């Protein structure tokens, strides 16, 4: 029994991270076969960050102008492009540490467990979700550019993020491996507005029945409710809407508890009017909505990977 | 900026995890060099667990009876002792993957990442807190006893903790990888009582200290207190008392922020004694106690490891 904040092991991903050197600026890289995936950033200087004309820097710089790190092995850069906001650096040699991969764009309240890395060189990790807003929010450093999120499904490692900034807010933004940015954000210190910031609900559920089955049951009510009434709740505690889909994706949980999703509902309708009243929920005195229904089924079945 | 529950990068323990099954018992085993490491209760029985009698137990099994696979390479073990708590099985081949590595006996309050495992297969990793009362409050499910917990001090792996039983209360306890338990526990299928959990103070002001290195400074007193007043409230409230060497281990954090040790006590006096308001710090409604002061120090400096 138990459930905790757990992530994903990381030495699959460990063996790919690598620095790479453009000029004065060093961050991380993903070496996947013979390429080398970087924020294009790389090429700024801090003086270049205001306004960047990056298809004019880039022009300046040639193959020989970036220095790519993996420890004490130096590869040679033999071509370079610039896909979207990441930079693909194609080296000599090819990783032998490559790992079956995938690279996927995944959808807000999706949760990944990220490798924070400095000089090409792992730090640690933790899990975290993917905001309703397209932000989330990390634990990274200056120089943690390039740090990637991932998740593991059996043998292939999903890459679904790589981190580029930091907010003024203290929040970060970044993109998929193809170089799209989560939300409206653009590579560039500027001031940038996130939108609103909601709560994941069907995450909220999935941790509720995770309560359950760890014995936790105070909160269980002798109501039961609607899904219009309930989001009529929801949306005025800026929690997400509720959809059919969500009570599709939460059968196997009501199966394992008893409970169905709508009386679930219920106790969560009335958490929410009056409050926790000082009480707590698997350590916690607040409603948790980084665990995903797959999470709470991965914790509580024992799923393991190679 | 930003602050999570960082675990290590478990890559190097990834490649020790094995499985070892006796007759019918299967569970995680460590291996290092031509050494496997695993609970002894795994030449038990169903039956057997009520009461064991682990040198008659022992004498009944020979070499051929234990049966170590590492993926799909299967070992041949060549001897077997019984070191307190733990089984050594010496095998034929040495691990090729064998980081360097250290045991030691950590100390309550000191935290450990976890790397839960079912049939030698990394599960996921997360980190928590040896408590005053030895135990941990883990993610275990059944099949996970082998599991280890350890620390990374640049290229060396420190071993600390090896997962052996869930009490009946829903709590882990296990042993270092000497055999010896943390805590007044015995391996055996009967209840056992924990002593009183407490708080751990030190932790604490960690704590307290990162969220004012991120912005959060509402809790901040215009106030101060004197080590004997705060160690008489924090009695009063189940916290660990403080001591000169815990003000000494908080100095650095000092340094940073301006704010002396006496000072930042004299905040979490008020915060015990008038609770938090419904607000929040680092995004918790709780004191956190799970993190140490070097914890704070890496995650706030970015150290990294080979
Ligand atoms: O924000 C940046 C650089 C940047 C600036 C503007 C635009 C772009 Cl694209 C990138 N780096 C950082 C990323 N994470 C965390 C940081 C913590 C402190 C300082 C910088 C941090
Ligand atoms: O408790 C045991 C076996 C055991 C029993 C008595 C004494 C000893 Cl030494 C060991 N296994 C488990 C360890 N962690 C988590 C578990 C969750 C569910 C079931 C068993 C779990």
């Amino acid at each position: 029994s138990g459930f905790r904040k757990m992530a994903f092991p990381s030495g699959k991903v460990e063996g790919c991270m690598v620095q790479v050197t453009c000029g004065t600026t060093t961050l991380n890289g993903l070496w996947l076969d013979d390429v080398v995936y970087c924020p294009r950033h790389v090429i700024c200087t801090s003086e270049d960050m205001l306004n960047p004309n990056y298809e004019d820097l880039l022009i300046r710089k040639s193959n020989h102008n970036f220095l790519v790190q993996a420890g004490n092995v130096q590869l040679r850069v033999i071509g370079h492009s610039m896909q979207n906001c990441v930079l693909k650096l194609k080296v000599d040699t090819a990783n032998p540490k490559t790992p079956k991969y995938k690279f996927v764009r995944i959808q807000p309240g999706q949760t990944f467990s990220v490798l924070a890395c400095y000089n090409g060189s792992p730090s640690g990790v933790y899990q975290c979700a993917m905001r309703p807003n397209f932000t989330i929010k990390g634990s990274f450093l200056n120089g943690s550019c390039g740090s990637v999120g991932f998740n593991i499904d059996y043998d292939c490692v999903s890459f679904c993020y790589m981190h580029h900034m930091e907010l003024p807010t203290g929040v970060h933004a970044g993109t998929d491996l193809e170089g799209n940015f989560y939300g409206p954000f653009v590579d560039r210190q500027t001031a940038q507005a996130a939108g609103t910031d909601t709560t994941i609900t069907v995450n909220v559920l999935a941790w509720l029945y995770a309560a359950v089955i760890n014995g936790d049951r105070w909160f269980l009510n002798r109501f039961t409710t609607t899904l219009n009434d309930f989001n009529l709740v929801a949306m005025k505690y800026n929690y997400e809407p509720l959809t059919q889909d969500h009570v599709d994706i939460l059968g196997p949980l009501s199966a394992q508890t008893g409970i169905a999703v709508l009386d679930m509902c219920a106790s969560l309708k009335e958490l929410l009017q009056n409050g926790m009243n000082g009480r707590t929920i698997l350590g916690s005195a607040l409603l948790e909505d980084e665990f995903t229904p797959f999470d709470v089924v991965r914790q509580c079945s024992g799923v393991t990977f190679q």
